[PDB]
């Protein structure tokens, strides 16, 4: 049995180097949105209150970790306290990760009422709700739900521990039926699972609406087709009738209204005219319709593909954070499954224990970097913070 020390000294080193890195990278996050107009809207307000919990996963969690690992002589509900606090920050990340879906699909499904809907203020409250229902959950254990009523007193007394003192570790304080069913199934798994259903839904919606706006154009030109190589003016007429309601359907912001303005003007000059089984003055006049298909209804339709790629491309970004976070914590709540279902398998070894912990920490660390790689305005306001 090689000495406790140097394979403590590995762990508490690798944690210190996360907690660093954690810091750094997320008071960097929090600079930018001050610092930066473009970025203060509600959705970068949930990635600073993420921000701000994995700043304090390096101040005060890892350092909590750190002195679990030496298993220290503490008061039950004292060591309760240090134990459960990560559980409070982790399901702070929970909540506003789910906000960020779900802002996100706000603004996909009904952005003409998001921002009457989505207001800072709001945000700011949904926040401060969150913040409090984190700390019931993390710290139900401190409720009551705990193991100080049943301390390891052989274990206390063999590291010399005093009368009420237990030794410091997790799994002997904290039980496994809580982190097991109430804190992972209950508080993490089934919002997770939540959050993947919103972004289905969200990219399900970019989908049809891409779809819709193809739909679109492509009714407008076949019709074109249709009326040039009509016969008479009831078919003319019929094909006008279509366009006019296509126009309209596409129309649902003084150059986008003017262009429209034409588009339905014209349809409805050569509607008059085929009711009138002018046909050939109808199809003339029909024709003028590809003037304003390419001077303005094209511009607006790659637009409005180029917004809703944006869109699609800003909720990846979302959605890859929100994997980083079930990928890294997975391991943690997957041995206690082990550990619970299965008493007669034995125990994840200590530096598997290790490895899960650390693997958990650094998820504090690799936000910073998703905003840099996928958010411009992230990236650029990163460099002037760090240049000046
Ligand atoms: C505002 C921030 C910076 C304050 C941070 C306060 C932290 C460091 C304090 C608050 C409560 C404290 C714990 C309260 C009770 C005990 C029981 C004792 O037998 C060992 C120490 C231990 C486990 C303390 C460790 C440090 C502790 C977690
Ligand atoms: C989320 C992604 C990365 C998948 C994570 C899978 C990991 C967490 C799984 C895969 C295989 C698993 C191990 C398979 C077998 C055993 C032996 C048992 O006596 C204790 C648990 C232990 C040691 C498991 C712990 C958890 C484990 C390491
Ligand atoms: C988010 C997705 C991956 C769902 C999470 C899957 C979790 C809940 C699954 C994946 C593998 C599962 C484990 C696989 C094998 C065993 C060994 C058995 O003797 C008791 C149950 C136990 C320990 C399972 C418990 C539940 C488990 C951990
Ligand atoms: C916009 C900014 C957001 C900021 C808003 C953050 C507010 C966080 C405070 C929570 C205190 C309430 C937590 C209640 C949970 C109770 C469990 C508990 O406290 O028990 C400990 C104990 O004394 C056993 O001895
Ligand atoms: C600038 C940010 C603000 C600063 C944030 C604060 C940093 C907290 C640091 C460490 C927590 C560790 C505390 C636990 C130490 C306990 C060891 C101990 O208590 O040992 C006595 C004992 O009874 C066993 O015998
Ligand atoms: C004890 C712990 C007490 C709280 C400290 C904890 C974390 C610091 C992170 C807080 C970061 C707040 C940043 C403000 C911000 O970045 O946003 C500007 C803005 O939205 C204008 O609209
Ligand atoms: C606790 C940490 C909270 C510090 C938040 C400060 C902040 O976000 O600013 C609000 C604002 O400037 C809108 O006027
Ligand atoms: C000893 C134990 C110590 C435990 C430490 C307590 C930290 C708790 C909460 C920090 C909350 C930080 C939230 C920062 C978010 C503010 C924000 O997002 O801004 C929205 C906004 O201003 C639109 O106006
Ligand atoms: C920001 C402000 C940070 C200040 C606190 C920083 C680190 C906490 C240090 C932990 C204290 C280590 C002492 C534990 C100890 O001395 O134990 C010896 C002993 O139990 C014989 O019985
Ligand atoms: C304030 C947070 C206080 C944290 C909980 C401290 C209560 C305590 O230290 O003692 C309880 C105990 O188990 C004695 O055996
Ligand atoms: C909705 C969320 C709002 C949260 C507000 C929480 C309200 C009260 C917490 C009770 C205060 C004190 C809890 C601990 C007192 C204590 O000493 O716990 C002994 C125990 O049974 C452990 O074994
Ligand atoms: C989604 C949530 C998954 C939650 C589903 C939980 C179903 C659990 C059933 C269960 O835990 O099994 C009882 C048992 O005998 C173990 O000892
Ligand atoms: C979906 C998550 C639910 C998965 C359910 C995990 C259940 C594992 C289980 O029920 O184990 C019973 C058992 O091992 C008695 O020996
Ligand atoms: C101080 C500490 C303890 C544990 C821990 N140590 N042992 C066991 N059995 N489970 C957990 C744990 C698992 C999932 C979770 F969300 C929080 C803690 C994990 C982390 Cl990141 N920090
Ligand atoms: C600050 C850097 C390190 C402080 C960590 C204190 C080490 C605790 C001893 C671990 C052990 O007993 O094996
Ligand atoms: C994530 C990337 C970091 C990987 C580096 C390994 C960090 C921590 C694992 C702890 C080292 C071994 C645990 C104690 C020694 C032992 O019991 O064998
Ligand atoms: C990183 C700075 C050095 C940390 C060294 C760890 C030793 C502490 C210990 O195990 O007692
Ligand atoms: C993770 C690492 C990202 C850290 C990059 C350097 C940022 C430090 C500047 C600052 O603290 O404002
Ligand atoms: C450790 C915790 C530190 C959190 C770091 C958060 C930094 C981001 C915003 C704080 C507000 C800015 C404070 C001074 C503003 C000066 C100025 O605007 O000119
Ligand atoms: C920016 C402020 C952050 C605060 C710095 C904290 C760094 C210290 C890290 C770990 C302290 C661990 C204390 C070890 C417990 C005592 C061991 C024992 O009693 O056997
Ligand atoms: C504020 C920054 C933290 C300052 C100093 C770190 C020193 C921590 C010392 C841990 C003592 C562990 C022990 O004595 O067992
Ligand atoms: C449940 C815990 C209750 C916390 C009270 C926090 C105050 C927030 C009120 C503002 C709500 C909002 O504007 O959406
Ligand atoms: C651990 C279980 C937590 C128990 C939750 C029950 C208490 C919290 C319930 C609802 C919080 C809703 C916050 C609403 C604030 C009012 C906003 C307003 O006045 O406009
Ligand atoms: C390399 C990172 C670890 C990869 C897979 C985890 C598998 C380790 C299995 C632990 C040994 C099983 C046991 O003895 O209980
Ligand atoms: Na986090």
């Amino acid at each position: 049995g090689a000495p406790p020390i140097m394979g403590s000294s590995v762990y508490i080193t690798v944690e210190l180097a996360i907690a660093v890195l954690a810091i750094l990278g997320n008071v960097l996050v929090c600079w930018a949105v001050w610092l930066n107009s473009n970025l203060q809207n509600v959705t970068n307000y949930f990635v600073v209150s993420l921000a701000a919990a994995d700043i304090l996963v390096g101040v005060l969690a890892i350092p909590f970790a750190i002195t679990i690992s030496t298993g220290f002589c503490a008061a039950c509900h004292g060591c309760l306290f240090i134990a459960c606090f990560v559980l409070v920050l982790a399901q702070s990340s929970i909540f506003s990760l789910l906000a960020i879906a779900i802002d996100r699909y706000i603004a996909i499904a009904i952005p003409l009422r998001y921002n009457g809907l989505v207001t800072g203020t709001r945000a700011a409250g949904i926040i401060a709700i969150c913040w409090v229902l984190s700390f019931a959950i993390g710290l139900t254990p401190m409720l009551g739900w705990n193991n100080c009523g049943q301390p390891k007193e052989g274990k206390a007394h063999s590291q010399g521990c005093g009368e009420g003192q237990v030794a410091c570790l997790f799994e002997d304080v904290v039980p496994m039926n809580y982190m097991v069913y109430f804190n992972f199934f209950a508080c993490v798994l089934v919002p997770l699972l939540l959050m993947l259903g919103v972004y289905l839904r969200i990219f399900a919606a970019a989908r049809r609406q891409l779809a819709d706006l193809e739909d679109n154009w492509e009714t407008l030109n076949d019709n074109l087709k249709v009326i040039e190589k009509a016969d008479n003016a009831a078919q003319v007429k019929d094909a006008l009738t279509k366009m006019r309601a296509a126009a309209l359907d596409a129309q649902k912001m003084k150059d986008f209204r003017h262009g429209f303005d034409i588009l339905v003007g014209q349809i409805d000059d050569a509607l008059k005219l085929a009711n009138e089984g002018k046909v050939k003055e109808a199809q003339a006049a029909a024709e003028q319709l590809k003037t304003t298909r390419n001077a303005y209804i094209q511009k607006y339709l790659e637009r409005a593909r180029s917004t809703l790629q944006k869109e699609v491309h800003a909720a990846k970004s979302a959605a890859i954070i929100a994997g980083l976070f079930a990928l890294c914590w997975l391991p943690l709540h997957i041995i206690n499954c082990f550990t619970f279902f299965c008493p007669d398998c034995s125990h994840a070894p200590l530096w598997l224990m290790y490895l899960a912990i650390v693997l958990a920490h650094t998820n504090s660390v690799v936000n910073p970097f998703i905003y840099a790689y996928r958010i411009r305005e992230f990236r650029q306001t990163f460099r002037k913070i760090i240049r000046s």
